[PDB]
């Protein structure tokens, strides 16, 4: 039933995607070649047009991403030819020093060999590639409670952490023919971080926060064309309520609002007087202006919803239909102010698409 | 088929209300008369004990309320005797004083005769028994955009406002019979209203803002055991976001956050600065102040999620299921600091409960 499926999803892909490109006589043929391919392996390569095109058209149908304006844009790197544990590393340290682009950050993916009959070549276990590490010893919380489990699994592996709020995690993932995973530290010389400052409140900085430039999501599945890249880290860059108003703000993360509120000398004593509704704004306004000064690529809430908007009168205009998530769209802080709150989204899932896949540790 | 569908909501409903009240054993008798009485003359009339539980319960059933907390304590206020139109004014303007109640607001709903075979008895045209009208000559906006329509419906049956920002609209309704409504306009000794000033920043005066104290719902149809009451008005009391993030603050609206901003002392030429965000700060801060100086009840947001984290403990330890709509339950200013943005509530409908209807203007 595998052979049978993924025929169907060649046949629609190959179609629309050289549809797109102009070039809908070169259908009939290669749709010849493909069939012939899957009867003889199981299974069919992408062409480099294919493969790139592919990833961008799933960035185009991400119901919960913001950012889509940008699609085009994407820079694409083929990585298909790695067949040992030095080959991935490599690639892997190359991301992160080409996306980085020593502040003005470019949105990328590293394309993997995908999978073969359900078994994968190469299976990645971080989150993102940079993180902070999360303990959780009796006495109470040290770093990002969000990586407990990750952290327990590396230390199950031989490594050791220092116990700060902030030890960088290391690079972990497995080969095919392997039972357990190999890791490696990350080097400091390609890691930038940002020290979180005030324009004008200079006590701020005696909280001693801060956070990592680059966000690069690195465990979802993307599907082109039935075929299945179970490995292919992707980035593009922050928008300032992600940081200020989730990950530092949660209760069930750093939770530093109330600290925030006595720095900048306000009371936390009754709720009508709504100080956590302005602590919030004083952290978020912080985050914005480190970011620059240091010349680390960053982008506010009004001005994310502004571009979105253009997004959609673009696909209207090429005679597309839109889908979305309203509930991810909206953001954490004063969703009524943007466009985005005043009308509805089709939350449908279009293919090609970027997925959800278990974790191997848990 | 109307006949049966009566029937079936009937069974339904009189169980359910009996067993929650603890006279499981009535029913089997209670039952034989409506049947009778639905043969005899295609609808029942509902005892006092059945209509004042009924309409408890379809407030405990509303998705979309955040303050379901105290569904068990409302004001009942049976009114199914009127005939004439100077009967409805009367309780109608009996339903504005007691629920004032000057300033400590009771939680009411004024109960009148239901439709017979789809026809109804009385028809309520406003949308709120107390609301400011809207004009929109070719100059700009004068008042409440969202009142044009019903405004201009108003002006053609001979009544004429003063065109300032805050014109009260009159009480407007028809009786069964008529092919027009009649109107009346409201005593200004019945109506509370509360000036808008800041805890600290004296020029906020300059604005000259405004609003009602109380909200009072009077378009909807409640429906209790088959039997549609298309005229039942219904109050509680105002969260402090209602006012200072949606009615003063959307563009479609009062639009006032430039304003705002300018007697703050904050400039508005960048979107890094996160003025909009700051600015609506400032004017909820200085709603809840000024409705608490003068005594009328209101309620923080805060506070509000902290109170409907108990209803949902309390439904749990009765044996009912919760519904609710998460897109209107979240509030539009700080929603991940509630715990309300964090979970999944399932949206389906539940009777007995309140609907919309069409508008008989426009
Ligand atoms: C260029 C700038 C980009 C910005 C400003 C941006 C912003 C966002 C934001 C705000 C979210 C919500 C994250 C959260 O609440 O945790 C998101 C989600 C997402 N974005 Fe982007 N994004 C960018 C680039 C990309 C790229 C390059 C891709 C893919 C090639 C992409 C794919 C998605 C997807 C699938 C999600 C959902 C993730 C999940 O379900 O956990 N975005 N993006
Ligand atoms: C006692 C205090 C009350 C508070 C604090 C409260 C608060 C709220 C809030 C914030 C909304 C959203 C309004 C909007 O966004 O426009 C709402 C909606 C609603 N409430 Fe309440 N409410 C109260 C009493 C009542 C009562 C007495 C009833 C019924 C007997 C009720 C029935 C509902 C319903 C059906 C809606 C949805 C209205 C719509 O769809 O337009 N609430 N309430
Ligand atoms: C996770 C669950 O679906 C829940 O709706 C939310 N979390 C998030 C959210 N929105 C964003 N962007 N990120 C979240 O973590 N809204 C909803
Ligand atoms: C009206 C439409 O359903 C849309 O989701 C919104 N308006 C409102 C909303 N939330 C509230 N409470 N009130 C609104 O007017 N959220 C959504
Ligand atoms: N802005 C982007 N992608 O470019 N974001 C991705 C998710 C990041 C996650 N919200 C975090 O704070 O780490
Ligand atoms: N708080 C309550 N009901 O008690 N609200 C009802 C809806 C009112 C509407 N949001 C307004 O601002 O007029």
């Amino acid at each position: 039933s595998h052979m049978e499926i993924l025929w169907n999803e060649a046949k629609a892909f190959i179609a629309e995607c050289y549809q797109e490109l102009g070039k809908e006589e070169e259908v009939k043929d290669r749709l010849d070649s493909i069939k012939s391919e899957i009867d003889l392996t199981g299974s069919y390569v992408h062409t480099k047009e294919e493969l790139e095109h592919g990833a961008k058209m799933a960035w185009r149908n991400s119901n919960r991403c913001i950012g889509r304006l940008f699609w085009n844009s994407l820079n694409v790197i083929d990585r298909r030819d790695v067949r040992t544990k030095e080959d991935v590393r490599d690639a892997l340290f190359h991301h992160i020093e080409t996306a980085t682009n020593n502040g003005k950050i470019r949105p990328s993916i590293t394309i993997f060999p995908p999978e073969e009959k359900g078994e994968k070549q190469v299976e990645i276990w971080n989150h993102q590639l940079i993180r902070y590490a999360g303990y959780e010893a009796a006495g109470e919380r040290i770093g990002d409670p969000a990586s407990c489990s990750l952290t327990a699994a590396c230390e199950q592996l031989g490594w050791r952490g220092e116990r700060t709020d902030f030890d960088l995690l290391p690079l972990i993932f497995r080969m095919k023919g392997d039972e357990q995973p190999v890791w490696y530290e990350l080097p400091r010389s390609l890691v930038i971080e940002v020290p979180i400052t005030h324009p004008d409140i200079e006590a701020f900085s005696d909280l001693e926060l801060k956070w990592y430039g680059v966000p690069i999501i690195s465990d979802m599945k993307l599907e082109v064309g039935g075929i299945h890249y179970n490995a292919a880290p992707f980035n593009g860059w922050y928008m300032g309520t992600e940081i200020g108003a989730r990950n530092l703000a949660d209760e069930k993360r750093y939770d530093k609002l109330k600290k925030v509120a006595s720095v900048i000398g306000i009371s936390t004593n009754y709720n009508t007087d709504l100080w956590k509704d302005q602590a919030l704004v004083e952290l978020n306004k912080a985050v914005l202006y480190s970011y620059k000064k240091q010349g680390v690529s960053i982008v506010d809430h009004h001005t994310a919803a502004s571009q979105f908007k253009r997004f959609e009168e673009q696909e209207e205009e090429a005679g597309r239909k839109l889908t979305g998530d309203w509930t991810w769209l909206i953001p954490p802080i004063s969703p009524a102010a943007t466009h985005i709150f005043h009308r509805s989204y089709d939350n449908s899932i279009v293919k090609p698409n970027y997925f959800y896949q278990d974790k191997p540790y848990e």
